[PDB]
């Protein structure tokens, strides 16, 4: 009756099962910043798509050249043209 289970601070590790959330949120933050000063009319693109069909792949190894490359490269071609996905 008034002897349920002894939970502590649930909520505590709650927080901990943030990982791909905030992660996601730095990637683009710091995403933004490897290029807006490289290939600035692209960030906007690479930043908000960034995780596309096939320059987004490869994202998951957010590298220098790599990602720099795939990022302006697919942002400066497709550009703000988006429309559907």
């Amino acid at each position: 009756g008034s002897s349920l289970a002894s939970q502590g601070q649930n909520l505590s590790t709650v927080l901990a099962n943030l990982t791909p959330e905030q992660q996601k949120n730095v990637l683009g933050e710091r995403l933004y910043n490897h290029i807006v000063a490289i290939n600035p009319a692209a960030a906007a693109k690479v930043t908000g798509m960034l995780l596309e069909m096939d320059n987004g792949e490869i994202l998951n190894l957010l590298d220098t050249p790599g990602l720099l490359d795939a990022k302006v490269q697919e942002a400066l071609e497709v550009l703000n043209r988006h429309m559907n996905v």
